[PDB]
């Protein structure tokens, strides 16, 4: 149960009082006794002469640790810095105290770094690429097994292993994780995790059998002509426990709209990974105008395509050819849907589909490379995507997330490792090597420059040239390894990005 | 972890079994127990579809759910003898079972209702208490406290598919019932759980802006705080799967999620279904439950606030007692202003769409008298309105609208008979209170005499029994409890009756 439900008005009071400078801190606090009895105790004590809320919290909760700082040794190469960090980013939480928001996992896992003290769904894929690249297949397998277990226990992979992340998933990479493990383990891996891949697919498509044309429900939309696509959705319609005061302030700033609708769209953008972006906003100046759930995402639907293709491949590997064909049929239908509703023929680029206006959007964002990444894109449209990339999103320090400098995280001038890799790999898929290399060199140069000065890798980079900023950093480390390998000869690998 | 509801657990397999109507009751497969991990059952299902007999597949992979009274019992004896028959003890359940474990024995309503029910349990516990079974009463209070502890609220019943909603809140009244036997020990003991339940009903209230609603709370333009019925999910009910899909399918121009939310929220109200929630009582696809502020729910919330004040005082916190008292006072004002119809002269629900008190008189209108929130003059008008519009030869009518739905004319339901009787008695309206009691009891006795059963509800217009999508069920928990209480009321304390007298 998430902390706001467990603790009631007590959670609200502590978050609003801003006892801790991060709202995630009290979301991660561990009750020392039954939260129902803490709430009862709080109600009695709170109006007592001299009641101190900070003292009450200290007495009734164990808080996250806060004073510590990682100190790398001097002058290690970029590659050695990353490679030696894996144990540091690894957590082992097979059992948790009762009432901890942290959810137990059977095997060790890598977390992104800093305040992100839990496994993240889509981060873990790019992280696992790094682990695999540097020969840590056992950690890769541990993490696949963990996610399989979450599917088994919760019915889906939560955004992270926190009670307050249970209400949503994230960009789905599990099937791609199984394929990554199969690179090492062969078809055995596809066979072992077929039931879990199927159950995750059931999650995303839940309710589709009874969904009528022109309606949406949970993570599924059916257009008027019957086309089936997915959207991001969270099952709750309240402030995020981890961003409690920010979300309340957002909704309060637009009393013309039901707060429940704003909370739903804030939580659904968090499910998208892109919390937040002009991509979801009617007005980039005002977060209270986001309408995430009314938007059909081109990246999510690309990922669904890949999931359907992988289900077909795993079915075939298990010896069920008829079932493999069924998944191929679903994949083809998805591909047609992407090509019809998620391609903007006037601009010549992929884009989201707007359910309110019943048209494909004009806005170009880095999500538009996803159809290339998953091999859904027609060849001529992949070529158009290379042009659009160079014209609009390629910047000196890497691939821009969007061309709108809104002040939000998933927008210009911010470059995010996962997006760099998806773009690089999708362009390579279609022989657009020049643009793919430009992204890799520009982003890697940006990573090296920050590492040179600060001896760290961080969650995101400003591409204009080459909560506070977080360090580690899981997906940055993974993508860097992969790109470093790409830009230097296989037989003469580099440990730092060449100056020229 | 608590299993997800059966539709989530089994993915499309559930949908397929329900739609195929392999079983004549939709509830039957909702209560099926998987013989292995549903994730693996679903994988097998998809494989076996590509290589098939659904019924046989279900037979292999699930275990499906499975009385002759003694000779010559009086009505009272039959009821007292039935308590063990209706008792279940489920401290441990199988993995993947939709049945949720409870630490103590519990009485269930009867028939297809093979689990404990929230509001039924109060009326049932009145019967248990009346006939000396205080141990069972304490068991059931403990079970509900445990559910609040474990889930954060009391679900509609102990089934995974009921977890997304509660029911008309009687827990605080159950605690007061135990307190009648134990003294205030019961209040002190269950104060934390009574507080946790209030937090559930009021969840989100601190941040709710005027003119908006969220979950179970509404805040009107002037800041007035009231509650509504709500279910956290927006899909067909597993236990009524094909019926609910048909309902939504019948108006494809309204988002199906709204219709599902309103169907589920009417089941949260206990009154699934009623003209009360519907724009047109003849058409179920017009229900709009979550836009209606219910007078019965808010009466019960008033009572909860009152008991919380009493319990707080028992625990020695007068400051907290005073706070609950202030909340109760605000609720009373809210009831008198927004849930009383002065045109008609009766309590009624408030409509959030038209921003007006509703004109319909239903049995829910007696709740303010039951909980002692009503002004004396208004209680007197309610007595007249009851006598004029709702009193029928076989008991108190649920509404005066014969819609074809269960919570409407000509159906009479035990809990509503008792609430009306007690409400009227609280304001000295003895004549109407005794009329309800004598009429309902005569109905119950007549059916008992010929059919040797008590059932879920009665025809108050014709007397006898027999809307609804499942057959009339027997037992029957709340009917038996209310019958005992009313039997005691209508005969002298010192010369009690075992059958309802044929002559007043
Ligand atoms: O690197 C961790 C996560 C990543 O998964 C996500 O795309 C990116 C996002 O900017 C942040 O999201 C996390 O934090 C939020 C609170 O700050 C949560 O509400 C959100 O659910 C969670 O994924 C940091 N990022
Ligand atoms: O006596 C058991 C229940 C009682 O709690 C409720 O008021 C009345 C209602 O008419 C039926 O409700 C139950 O069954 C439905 C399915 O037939 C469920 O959807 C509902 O959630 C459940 O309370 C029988 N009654």
């Amino acid at each position: 149960q998430p902390p706001d439900i467990l603790l009631g008005p007590l959670f609200n009071d502590v978050q609003n009082a801003k006892l801790f400078p991060d709202q995630k801190t009290f979301a991660d606090a561990v009750p020392n006794s039954d939260p129902l009895m803490i709430l009862a105790d709080y109600r009695m004590q709170q109006n007592q002469s001299g009641f101190d809320l900070r003292h009450f919290v200290n007495v009734n909760f164990t808080l996250p640790k806060e004073g510590e700082k990682y100190v790398p040794p001097e002058g290690q190469s970029l590659r050695e810095h990353i490679d030696g960090l894996w144990p540091v980013l690894t957590r082992s939480t097979e059992n948790t105290e009762k009432w901890d928001s942290l959810l137990p996992l059977p095997e060790p896992y890598v977390v992104p770094g800093g305040r992100f003290r839990e496994v993240y769904y889509w981060d873990s894929y790019f992280t696992m690429l790094g682990l695999a690249e540097s020969g840590h297949w056992d950690k890769v397998a541990d993490m696949v097994a963990n996610f399989a277990h979450e599917i088994d226990t919760y019915g889906h992979i939560p955004n992270g292993n926190r009670s307050y992340y249970l209400s949503r998933s994230q960009p789905p990479f599990f099937a791609l994780m199984v394929e990554l493990l199969a690179q090492h383990e062969g078809d055995a891996a596809l066979k072992q995790y077929l039931p879990q891949m199927q159950k995750e697919y059931a999650y995303w498509m839940d309710g589709v059998e009874n969904l009528q044309a022109g309606q949406q429900e949970k993570r599924v939309v059916k257009l008027q002509d019957g086309t089936l696509l997915n959207r991001y959705w969270d099952d709750r319609d309240t402030p995020r426990p981890e961003s409690w005061v920010e979300d309340i302030a957002t909704a309060k700033s637009n009393p013309n709209r039901p707060a429940t609708e704003i909370y739903r769209d804030l939580r659904s953008a968090a499910a998208s990974g892109w919390d937040f972006s002009s991509r979801w906003m009617d007005n980039p100046q005002q977060l209270n105008t986001l309408r995430t759930t009314s938007i059909v995402p081109v990246d999510l639907n690309s990922l669904m395509f890949k999931m359907e293709k992988i289900l077909a491949r795993a079915s075939k590997a298990a010896g069920d050819n008829a079932m493999a064909n069924q998944y191929e049929t679903l994949a083809n239908a998805r591909q047609k849907g992407i090509e019809k509703y998620l391609w903007n023929d006037q601009q010549g680029w992929y884009a989201d589909y707007d359910l309110k206006s019943h048209k494909v959007r004009n806005q170009l964002t880095a999500a538009a490379l996803f159809p290339l990444y998953v091999n859904a894109a027609a060849k001529d449209r992949a070529n158009k995507m290379a042009t659009a990339t160079k014209t609009h999103l390629l910047q000196p320090g890497g691939l821009n997330t969007t061309s709108v400098k809104s002040g939000q995280q998933w927008d210009a001038p911010n470059g995010w490792a996962p997006l760099q890799w998806v773009a690089t790999e999708g362009l390579q898929n279609y022989g657009q090597k020049e643009v793919a290399m430009d992204i890799s060199w520009h982003f890697l140069t940006n990573v090296q420059h920050t590492y040179d000065r600060e001896k760290k890798l961080v969650e995101k980079y400003d591409v204009s040239t080459t909560y506070p900023l977080q360090d580690g950093f899981g997906w940055t480390n993974g993508v860097t390894l992969k790109m470093l390998d790409l830009i230097c000869p296989k037989e003469q690998p580099c440990d730092n990005v060449p100056a020229t």
